[PDB]
């Protein structure tokens, strides 16, 4: 485990992601309330999934080695399988705070799978230009989802309750701008153009994934926007 | 990519799925109706997945090599990976046309599931004999999903409005003629007995799959039957 | 096929899943309560699903060879893509059954998709300790699981009709009974210790499976407390 420099990244990765499950299972354990159940049930299971996930990296089973550049290239294809079921529970978290219609939700998880489907081909893609074609396919995929978010779902919140509004401009906000920083880590890492060493990459995953899930679940069960208007 | 001489048929398959998304994207900007934004996020992602995977087939992302027959036969995975996920969403377009009931719609999704499920299997299948089980197997839960069409779903429309089951009926008989299509040409394809060529298949495979996709797409989105009766 | 000593409970499993998909079909035909319909569509999904996988794994399709304690150990991967879909549904069966609130039903779904991917990849993993670490993961999940469904469900079973209390309570401590057995072959089988040969190993989940998804089913699908209360 500790022949890659990464690993530590990996290590904390998996101590904070099981922490930040763990902290939430226990929060939640007091709620009886049937829409905060929704959102604990969500918001719990996306540092549960992403600390299988990041353990199977620091184990060695997410990892494979990708032929490019002819170099045999260390991929963590993890990443993808956490990713394709923890990014469309946490837009769930969005979509439900502002009672989003069905389709406007189907548009977004729809557009999220083939965001997070079209990276899983761009990393394992042995053709290094072709990798970039499938990088800027996935990353109109997410400016689309940006788009929903603001020009679709915020002003859907001004009509609900002030405390759903609020929480969901904040949560919306973090969203934006974590979400943005993974297209730009991807290109520049190892998986892209290089620039930036796996070990380095590791650490800024690591700090992304932990705000945009632990970091968003805080500000997301610490709100009454998450309970039915109750006497 | 131009090694292979059916190249030309995923090249104009993808300009086509991606040509009819685009199109779609478009037309659904001007929607605010809840049931019509339903119809336009289902019916605009069906050719947006199928894009995607007939690009990975063009860039030879989504092929493999099987050995059976004593020989390597090039298959198309990324086929079953596009129908996994389009052919529940194209029932699903049928399904909430008429209204219907949940455990209907929970048996055209297993049955269709377990009828692509099986088709892959039968795809990958080293002993040549077995693939004509699968295949078996596979189109006898196609006989499910159209019979239900038919005997399920045919007698739902008639006690709705007139355009919903006029709309209805004509894309049950598109959709049946046309998913019909599908296990022949497998079966005599280069899946199957290998009696028409691989670059003939393809080219079949792109009118199929652009007249059940975006054809189908054309004539629901343009129903008055996927807006909600309103004055 | 017959050149594995275990083949014998591969073609029995498959013979009475096969059987059993039949059988519920045929029964479910005179069935018009929306209600019963989910039913019986959950639960003829189940064995169907389960006679697909038992046929690829006679047949040889859903074997793969792992190494680990320097031996090529035969594993059977398909019972995990069997498990990945059937246990959520028998889940589903339950929930519904008592009127489960969404947060808890996605909860349950959530834990259980957790407990059988963490079971495949100790099943692959070829660290021989690691292998132990996944299933007590997994192993945490399922009783995760089975909390929920005695201090979750039996108390809210008891306040809805006498007939779905009564099936229900039947219908939990089967399957408490048979999940729990799970776990313990797994560990003292082919994919743990080795104390056990495959090929009894095999002949234990074939009790199981049909047990849990045709005892249940039986059990389940003759029960008035399917169908809604109606004069
Ligand atoms: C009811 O609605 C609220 C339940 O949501 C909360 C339900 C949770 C989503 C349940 C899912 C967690 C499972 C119990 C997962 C079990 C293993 C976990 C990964 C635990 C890992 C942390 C520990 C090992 C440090
Ligand atoms: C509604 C939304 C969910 C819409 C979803 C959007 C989605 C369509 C976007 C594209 C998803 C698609 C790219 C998934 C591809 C998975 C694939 C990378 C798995 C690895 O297999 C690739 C090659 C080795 O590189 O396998 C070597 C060859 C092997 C023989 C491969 C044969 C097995 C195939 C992988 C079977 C396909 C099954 C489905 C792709 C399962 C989906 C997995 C998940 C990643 C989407
Ligand atoms: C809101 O409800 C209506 C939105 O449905 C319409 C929503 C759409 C389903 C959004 C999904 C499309 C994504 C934007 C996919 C991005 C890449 C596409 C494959 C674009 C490819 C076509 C182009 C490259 C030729
Ligand atoms: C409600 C409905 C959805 C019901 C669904 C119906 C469904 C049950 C029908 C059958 C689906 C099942 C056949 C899916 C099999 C996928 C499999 C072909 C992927 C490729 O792996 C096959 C072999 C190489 O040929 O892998 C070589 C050996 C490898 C070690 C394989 C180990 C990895 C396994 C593939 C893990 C299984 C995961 C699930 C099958 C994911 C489902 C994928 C999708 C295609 C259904
Ligand atoms: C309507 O709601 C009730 C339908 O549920 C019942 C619907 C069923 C869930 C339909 C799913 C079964 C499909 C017809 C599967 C076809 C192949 C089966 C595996 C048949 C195998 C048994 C036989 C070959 C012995
Ligand atoms: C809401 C609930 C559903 C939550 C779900 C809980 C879930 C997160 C729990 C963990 C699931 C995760 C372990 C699934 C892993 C599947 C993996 C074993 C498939 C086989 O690939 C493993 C190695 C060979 O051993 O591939 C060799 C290297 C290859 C190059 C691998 C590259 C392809 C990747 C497999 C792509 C990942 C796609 C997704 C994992 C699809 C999920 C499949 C299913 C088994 C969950
Ligand atoms: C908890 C994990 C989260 C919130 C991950 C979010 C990841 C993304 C938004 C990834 C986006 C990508 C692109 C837009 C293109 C390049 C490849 C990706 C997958 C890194
Ligand atoms: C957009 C793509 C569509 C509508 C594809 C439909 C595909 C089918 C109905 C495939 C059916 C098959 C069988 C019935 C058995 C042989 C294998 C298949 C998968 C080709
Ligand atoms: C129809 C099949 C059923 C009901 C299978 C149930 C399977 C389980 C409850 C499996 C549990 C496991 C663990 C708890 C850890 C070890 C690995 C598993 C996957 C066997
Ligand atoms: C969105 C953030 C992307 C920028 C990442 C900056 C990383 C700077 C680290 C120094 C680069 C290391 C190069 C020398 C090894
Ligand atoms: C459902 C349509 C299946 C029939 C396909 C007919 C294809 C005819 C093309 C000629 C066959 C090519 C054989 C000589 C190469
Ligand atoms: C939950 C049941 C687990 C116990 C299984 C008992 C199996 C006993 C069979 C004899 C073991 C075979 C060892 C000699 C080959
Ligand atoms: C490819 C995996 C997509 C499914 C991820 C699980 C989250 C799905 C949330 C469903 C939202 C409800 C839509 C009506
Ligand atoms: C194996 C993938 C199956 C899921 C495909 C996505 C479409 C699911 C549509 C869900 C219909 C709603 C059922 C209640
Ligand atoms: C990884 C596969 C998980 C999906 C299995 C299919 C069963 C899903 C049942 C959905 C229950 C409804 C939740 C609201
Ligand atoms: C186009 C929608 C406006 C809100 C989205 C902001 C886009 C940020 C760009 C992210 C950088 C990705 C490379
Ligand atoms: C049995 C249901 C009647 C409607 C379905 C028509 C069946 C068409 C057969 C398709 C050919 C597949 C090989
Ligand atoms: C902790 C919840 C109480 C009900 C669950 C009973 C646990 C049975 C243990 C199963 C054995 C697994 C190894
Ligand atoms: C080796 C790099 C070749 C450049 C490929 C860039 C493709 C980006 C596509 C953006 C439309
Ligand atoms: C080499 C071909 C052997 C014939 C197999 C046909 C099986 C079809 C099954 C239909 C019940
Ligand atoms: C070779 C076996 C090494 C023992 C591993 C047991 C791990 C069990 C983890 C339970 C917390
Ligand atoms: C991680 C295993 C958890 C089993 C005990 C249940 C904890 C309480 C959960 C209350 C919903
Ligand atoms: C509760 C702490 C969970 C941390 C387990 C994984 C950390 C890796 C240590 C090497
Ligand atoms: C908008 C046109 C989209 C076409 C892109 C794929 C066509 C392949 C050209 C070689
Ligand atoms: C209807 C009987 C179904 C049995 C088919 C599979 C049994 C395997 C026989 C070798
Ligand atoms: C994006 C950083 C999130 C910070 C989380 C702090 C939560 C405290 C309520
Ligand atoms: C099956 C062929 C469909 C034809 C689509 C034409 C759409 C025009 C409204
Ligand atoms: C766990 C054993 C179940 C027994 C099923 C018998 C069904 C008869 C109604
Ligand atoms: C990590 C366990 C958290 C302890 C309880 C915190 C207050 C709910
Ligand atoms: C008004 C909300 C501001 C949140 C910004 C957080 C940036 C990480
Ligand atoms: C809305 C501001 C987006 C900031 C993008 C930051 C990318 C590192
Ligand atoms: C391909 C873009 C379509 C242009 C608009 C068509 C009329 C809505
Ligand atoms: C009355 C509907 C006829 C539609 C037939 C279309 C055949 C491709
Ligand atoms: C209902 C008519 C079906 C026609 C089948 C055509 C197959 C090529
Ligand atoms: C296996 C077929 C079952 C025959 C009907 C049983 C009574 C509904
Ligand atoms: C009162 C229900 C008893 C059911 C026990 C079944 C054990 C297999
Ligand atoms: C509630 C009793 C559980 C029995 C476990 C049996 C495991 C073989």
């Amino acid at each position: 485990i500790t022949g890659r420099p990464e690993w530590i990244w990996l290590a904390l990765g998996t101590a904070l992601m099981g922490l930040g499950t763990l902290y939430f299972l226990v929060k939640g354990m007091g709620v009886s309330d049937p829409d905060a159940k929704k959102f604990y049930a969500i918001t719990t299971l996306v540092p549960a999934i992403a600390f299988t996930m990041y353990l199977s990296m620091l184990l060695g089973y997410g990892l494979t080695m990708v032929p490019f550049g002819g170099e045999q290239n260390p991929i963590y294809w993890a990443r993808y399988a956490d990713w394709l079921f923890t990014t469309p529970l946490l837009l769930l978290d969005l979509a439900l705070l502002v009672d989003a219609d069905q389709g406007t939700i189907l548009a977004l998880v729809g557009a999220d799978g083939i965001m997070i489907g079209t990276g899983l081909v761009g990393a394992l893609t042995k053709v290094y230009s072709y990798r970039f074609v499938w990088w800027a396919i996935s990353t109109a995929a997410m400016l689309y989802i940006l788009y929903v978010l603001f020009f679709g779902f915020t002003s859907k919140a001004e009509s609900m309750r002030p405390e759903v509004a609020s929480t969901f401009k904040v949560l919306r906000n973090v969203t934006v701008v974590l979400w943005s920083a993974y297209p730009v880590v991807w290109l520049i890492g190892s998986e892209g153009a290089g620039i930036v060493p796996l070990n380095i990459e590791t650490l800024l995953f690591m700090v992304l994934d932990v705000s945009a899930k632990v970091g968003f679940g805080l500000i997301l069960l610490r709100s009454r926007a998450i309970f039915g208007e109750a006497e």
